[PDB]
């Protein structure tokens, strides 16, 4: 019964960046997605102990969640917009393949993802 370490949001070996793109991400992007009515289950790592999935990191190899990534962004972790990009799309496969089609947790990841795909659209191109 204990949660995974979670992912890393800093690391001294990492090189970092900024970039409009990792600035839109922010600023844009993860506003709109942190502060929808259905964000709060995906504002911190999976809690498999305290919400009782015990199964949960026998098959999710790889978790992520906004949370993660918000730090992530504030501690510049990324040299590129396309690794928060990826790290977004991780977050949504594992719901999707952990959960049932019909739950009430995959609509609301259904929601989010059709909301960052509307705003990742307009990602403007890098200077
Ligand atoms: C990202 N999550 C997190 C998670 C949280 C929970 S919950 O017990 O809070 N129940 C709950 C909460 C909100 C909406 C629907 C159900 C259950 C399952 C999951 N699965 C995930 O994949």
């Amino acid at each position: 019964s204990m949660n995974p370490p979670p992912p890393e949001t800093s690391n001294p070996n990492k090189p970092k960046r900024q970039t409009n793109q990792l600035q839109y991400l922010l600023r844009v992007v993860l506003k709109t997605l942190w502060k929808h009515q259905f964000a709060w289950p995906f504002q911190q790592p999976v809690d498999a102990v305290k919400l009782n999935l015990p199964d949960y990191y026998k098959i999710i190899k790889t978790p992520m969640d906004m949370g993660t990534i918000k730090k992530r962004l504030e501690n510049n972790y990324y040299w590129n917009a396309q690794e928060c990009i990826q790290d977004f799309n991780t977050m949504f496969t594992n719901c999707y393949i952990y959960n049932k089609p019909g739950d009430d947790i995959v609509l609301m990841a259904e929601a989010l993802e059709k909301l960052f795909l509307q705003k990742i659209n307009e990602l403007p191109t890098e200077e």
